[PDB]
């Protein structure tokens, strides 16, 4: 489903924050204060998912500098999350992951964000688990960027950081970010003069 | 909607291929033969859109080497596309863009791929009213040789995309197809992949330590 | 659609006025002030459409003297319009067209005015043909009421003369209460809408 | 209704042809043989309508030479039509009009062609009330030999139509059918048409800047 | 539909009154003042209809003396009516007909009175297809001064009506209104009516035996 | 209901024929053989109804000569009908009435012919409420040999009908059937009818004006 | 339908009371004052029906002494009833029947009491066809002073009813109302009733 | 429900026959062979019900002589019935009742025969609530050998029924079946019946008048 | 019916309490005062049901000590219940059963508690037919002092229940209510419970691994 330009759907669920189970976790707390990178993964105790979670843990300071809160989510229970953060990495665990890991135990968050796999007396084709979904949410709670990958295709922290940098650049300077833009490169004024001037300089 | 794991919706529209208007363009031709990178942009003759189109033209060799066809799409007419490829780049044009640029003139492609902006309503006697513009967001899809969507990405209007990220996802999909190894976070071609098993993930994570 | 005797459907869209993109263009501004000749064409950068747009530009004074605003419209974007008015005529452009060219980007204007081509069928929703505007033209009086409409197939260009003639007939009926007979032109004899009026008008045809 | 590019709706009704009442008149007979100019008017024995009908009768040869059948229609009965063609013109009649005048006595033809005036409403108990008069506006349709509508025009009650514009649209349609050239704004038979191509439109528009 | 004992449906249409087109004609004007004989015929410029209209014109005084307004109606336009009253009788016209002739141009009046011929059906493309002609049968209604229908009659197209029967029904209605006696079969003004009671019917039928 | 041009609704009920109760009486028996004058009255043992029934008995020969079967009907039972034909006329009875008197005991015939009085409603508790009496008004129908209704008439309760008008309408129907001439206003057997054509009506009206 | 324990449906119709046609006859008048024996019969001028009506007339005193109003009803008109009470008994008439005979001219009373014979079938358009005759079967109802039905009985057309059974049920109802004793099988006025309790039924059955 | 003239609804339930619980009891077995008197009572182990059941046992021979099978029914289980027939009469039991006593444990029989008390209603909460007790009133049905209901009677809870009235109605039905004579008011076996004709009723009432 | 965590459905019915028929029995009276063990059985005068009812009578003191009211229920009438408590046990009776035995005579309680056996289906005649018997399975519910169902059990007809398991679940619920410790598998009063926490479950299981 299309959430670009729309408010990130509200939820309130159990989560693991700093390795501790906490109730009533919501993205409300970040409105007006932090951007949010919210990412969904399919299953605790699997393969690409721990590497993605651990990598987000390693880059957590880079998101902190940018006023970005990192939030993970799967449809597993908060107790599976807790068991997993208490499993050492050399045993496949995600020990040391300290940002919030939301438990979408009813699958309503994954459904509302349009990342729930499977197809639906009531019978279900496939597994109702989340694909590798990622959303960039601005300080107003609006979705500005989304990405969904199939199960075997891990995501990239560099691209998430790049889109964060681009959004903040557009918010600061009103300049739109052209293809392949990175922090420090030339942006563009959104006008006829702007596009003619930017494209002439490239050639 | 959610197209991951599902066939990319079929279409058949006018397009500009190698600067020429052609009819009945479809992604059918690529089934069993090429991967497809399909990207939607909002409007001809604008700002971020020409930079994305030109950059895809410049990187076309990287996609050719990987058996990937690049296809652009907007809801503008095929003639607006043709005028745009016949406009020099220093005037905001996209001259030299040679891959197909599809005209989603009926907006059905953008709807089917879930990238169409705007909201529609039915009033008391107001028929269909639309809030906002029915144009495509900066949407991108990776379609494998069977026509299945394996990756999708949508950016708001002012956020241009990245060719490197598209190439990386192509490499990850092709690596998983060849070796059955899943690609971990931040993976690039030539780096260590992973065996999808308990021992595989445990051993992979031990090497990082 | 049947719009004669009914208000022209309201709209508010981006347009190019005097070669510049402007937002929130509507026919509201003309209610009580000007008549409107509103014409739809299918596609920017095509064939008959530039000749019609340029010709409406050349005859623009004939409409000004009659308190008629000329407004064109297609389902192309306002940026396509802007690119087209910046293309020289010898290359197929419509450079110098200065009256408002509305962008019906959502196709709701053409739908509401009954000029949108194509057929919509549900299976998703599939469309047979192209959802673009036919060569449609509407005369709207100062109260916002449609008094004349005409739609031509894609290859059949319209005529400025017939538009001016219908405008003259409407204004003559508004002024004198006389109905305009077949082939009436400004300055020719009209008719009083009564038994005596039609008998007298037709008798003179058999006297001269 | 939007009929451009679509078949002209079928009908079969009483008419006055050559001053005589005949049944089962339809435009089927013209498919593959003649173009049709079909025009609706609101009321027999009124004001603009006799001038339009008489003018079409006098210009009938111009349509005959172009393989065009002229057919008129209103929702009055065939007997009103018959009485009207037996009324001398100097008293408001349409004597001498010999082409078919269709009686749309049930108003289904006018409704199908999208020219029927009035507004239809249902009551709090289910009765059918009508605001205004269910009569035809000044509607005109050009139907090609395949029965497809290529041009349509509707005028308010006091605004008579123009035979010149009807002939011009016929000539433009026939020129496009014969030569595949599209007819630009204000085109008349014998003037330069246009090739529907990038080069064609560029060539046409460049020549206008000099001529 | 059955209108006996129910109000005559309201309408407001163009009509030709005394040979002149007038708008907003209604039977409301007659409420509390006059009875109404309202008759529908199918088509202007035809065959039985001019004879019925002319005959009503010739008998107009018999209805005036009885405080009865005569109103004709068809689904033709008011201009067809006007042309018809300006056509001489020796050419099939109805010249000299001066009472109101209503134009039921939308066919709603004929529908409301249940005299409209033809059959309407909606096809699966939305449009309405019609078998036959939506024109009025030869319908006649007697409406009292309260606007209530007391007598109705419908004839097929080739069967002209009878002025005598209309006058007889008017006289019977007025006699019952005045004296409260019910009118037996074949009753005419001046003949013996009947008291609506056991004794009344026994007495009336006894006298008929001689 | 509008029955002109439509088949008279079928029924099959008990009746009194020649003073005898008989079952399964229907107008089917007359199809192809006789016209039918079918008349409804409200109640046995009342006031106008016996005068109408007796008068139809007195004129029975006039209808026999014209191949017309006379049939009466009310929503009373066949036993009330039978008792009534066994009550002498000087006591309010209809002794001597010999044509069929149908018992519309279920009120379905009166409903089908559009002559049933009264108003039905559904009450609070889904009950069925009736305003007035579900009895037949003074309804009369002329049915031709094909079973099609050609003339219908309904009178309020206190207004007795007229045998002369029924016979006149019968003569008009039979004249149109025999000669194809339409019968003008006030036409009676032996007078001039009319050819349904322009010339026919013009000729008929000319003869009246100097007559 | 089951009316036992529920109010007898209200009605208001023409009737013949003491040989005279009267309007607006209803059982409301008896509420709080009299019991009602209400009986339906199929057709005036038939066979069992006159014997039942005459017998109810002859037994009228037994109902009067028990504060019971007798009311007959059929779907025939009030004038048919009046003609029938003016017919001598030796010719099949019901001369001398003086209690109210209701005219259920609309058949709504017979429907509301569930005694109307026949079957109604309805189609899409609503055309109502009927199998059989919509006339009342030989129905009888005992209504208490509150308007509550306490006993009902319906017989097929050829099976006449019994005055003794109606009077017996009246006696049983009045006995239960007065003494709170339930009436066993075959109970008659003056015979032993029963206390509605374990001991009451055990003691009653022991004596047999 | 109105069952007169209609087939007695079919059922198949457990019953106590001659003091023994048996399955699949139905009235089908009696079709074409015996009349049926089927009676419903509300509750086992109560007050009027044992007297009715015991009295029907005592009169069983009178019904046998008339080819009548007696069947009782309540919505109690077959085991309550069995316990009750094993309870001595001097303790309120129905020991010695040997004809079939049906267990309408699903209440469907009492519903089908229109003798079930109580009212069922559905809420907005979707639940089913019941006003009163869903038990059978004192209902009685006479079923002929073809399975058609010819007589029915329902009494309020405190009003016991009458064996005499059942016998009398049985005799009347059998008399009408044999002789085609209808039974007048108060008729008993051996008394004068009536021929269903005008003459029959006229003659019968005359003998009552003078004598 | 999943009632765990939801209020026990309300009812108000006739019952036998201490061998006496009483009206308007409800579990309302126990809210805030007593726990409720509510058990359904299929039929009076059968086989497993008397053993269960008598066994609950014998264990009544064990429930009294725990502030638990024992209530039985079947769809039999209150009079069948009364007869059954007046039958000696050596004849299959339940003499001496003094706690409330509810009569679910309308079957609404069994339906609301999800223990009603049988299958209902509506005929084409809108009629309701039932496959099987609408009787209660061997259902048991533990209801807390707030009226909330905390434990439920349903057995097929031939499988009698266990007093020990009912007492055990009562003890487990009361232990959790008093001390907030959850009761592990097979817990009995006096044995070690568990703190619902990570450390609590780890510590509980550590002690088991030794013993
Ligand atoms: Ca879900
Ligand atoms: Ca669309
Ligand atoms: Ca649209
Ligand atoms: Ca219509
Ligand atoms: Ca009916
Ligand atoms: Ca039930
Ligand atoms: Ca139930």
């Amino acid at each position: 489903m299309l959430l670009i330009g729309k408010p990130a759907p509200h939820f309130s669920a159990n989560a693991v924050v700093n390795g501790t189970i906490v109730p009533d976790f919501s993205l409300d707390q970040f409105k007006g204060k932090k951007y949010v990178i919210l990412f969904f993964y399919p299953k605790d105790f699997t393969f690409v998912c721990p590497t993605e979670l651990i990598g987000f843990q390693e880059a957590l300071g880079e998101f902190d500098k940018r006023d970005v809160a990192v939030v993970g989510c799967s449809t597993d229970s908060e107790f599976s999350h807790w068991a997993w953060v208490n499993t050492p990495r050399d045993q496949g665990g995600i020990q040391g992951v300290s940002y919030p890991i939301v438990s979408d135990i009813n699958k309503t968050i994954s459904a509302d964000y349009g990342v729930l796999a499977g197809d639906e007396n009531v019978e279900v084709n496939g597994e109702l688990i989340a694909y590798r979904g990622l959303f960039l949410i601005d300080k107003d709670g609006i979705v500005r960027h989304q990405l969904i990958n199939d199960f075997p295709l891990g995501r990239s922290i560099d691209e998430a950081i790049r889109v964060v940098d681009a959004l903040q650049h557009f918010e600061l300077y009103g300049e739109v970010c052209p293809l392949g833009w990175h922090k420090g490169e030339a942006a563009m004024t959104p006008s006829h003069e702007g596009v003619a001037s930017y494209l002439s300089k490239l050639e």
